[PDB]
């Protein structure tokens, strides 16, 4: 039932090596580029799938070309069996890297520097008029080259939504929008099946950085969406910051002030990370936790 078999060649150029990811809505393969001789990510969608999502993912990827923390676009195409996108292959995701740490925690140095890169990638996708809507550690992957191995990349626009109309205006929110993303990092707004905004992506970032620094979130043992939302709705969020830099209160208060319509203050959040690093003498040039150094 895999869409492409091993050694299958796409457009006489991209040869399937193995499947590296799968879901309801498509599959991702590591392929060899028979022209350039590097390996690539080959993402495919069945031609016969009711929800045709990959054309939107490619439109977003193309709008982001030239930004940092974005996979290079290599090509795309469509035939009678599948649609496909070829993109730059990335490496280890942050969820696997965090689980590989002794106590499931990153240092504050690693946490804050990742936070700056993730924030940049979130502002970038927002700047081209899209919400990610499933910001989570497994959707960020470190690079796999000398030129990229300390760079963090945003993956999987499969749940993204355009929040502007054709002429650049904010579009009306639906009175109910079914939240179909991952439970652990979902905002209270997403839990309430409210239309998601730019602020909800920054809620996911907030929850991610607490889990990175502390090793856990209070609801991590609860998989049920409704239960987790009821736990978050009451949870005293300042408690999440007991063992975090005090600047994080400025981040919490700012995102708690936002609504669907309000452009976030990305700079205020960036300065929380930069001030937290400067207070603690954390340098940009520092080793990440997973490096020998
Ligand atoms: C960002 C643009 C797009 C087309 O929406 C996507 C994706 C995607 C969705 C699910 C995925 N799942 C995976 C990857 C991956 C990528 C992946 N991908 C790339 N480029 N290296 C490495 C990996 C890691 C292997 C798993």
């Amino acid at each position: 039932a895999d869409i492409l078999p091993a050694n299958y060649v796409v457009k006489d150029r991209w040869k399937v090596l193995k499947k590296i990811g799968g879901g309801g809505f498509g599959e991702i393969y590591e392929a060899m580029d028979l022209l350039t001789r590097e390996n690539v990510a080959l993402k495919v969608e069945s031609a016969q799938q009711p929800k045709q999502v990959l054309k939107m993912e490619v439109a977003v990827l193309k709008k982001l070309q030239g930004k940092d923390h974005v996979c290079r676009f290599i090509g795309c195409g469509r035939n009678e069996k599948f649609n496909y996108v070829v993109m730059q292959l990335q490496g280890r995701n942050l969820a696997d890297l965090r689980r590989s740490q002794p106590r499931g925690t990153f240092t504050l140095s690693t946490t804050l520097r990742l936070g700056k890169q993730i924030l940049e990638s979130i502002e970038a996708i927002h700047s081209v008029g899209f919400l990610h809507r499933d910001i989570k550690p497994s959707n960020f992957a470190m690079g796999r080259l000398p030129s990229t191995y300390r760079k963090c990349y945003m993956l999987d626009f499969g749940l993204a939504r355009q929040y502007t109309n054709t002429t650049g205006d904010v579009r009306p929110p639906r009175n109910v929008a079914g939240f179909r993303g991952t439970v652990r990092y979902a905002s209270v707004n997403a839990h309430k099946n409210r239309e998601m905004g730019r602020h909800d992506d920054l809620w996911s970032l907030f929850y991610m950085l607490v889990e990175f620094a502390v090793g856990q979130l209070p609801w991590r043992k609860i998989k049920d969406k409704e239960q987790v939302g009821m736990i978050k709705e009451k949870y005293e969020h300042r408690m999440l910051l007991k063992h975090m830099p005090s600047e994080f209160h400025l981040f919490l208060d700012h995102i708690a002030s936002l609504d669907y319509f309000t452009k976030p203050d990305y700079q205020l959040i960036m300065s929380v990370f930069e001030n937290s690093m400067k207070e603690r003498g954390i340098a940009e040039n520092e080793a990440f936790d997973w490096e020998k150094a």
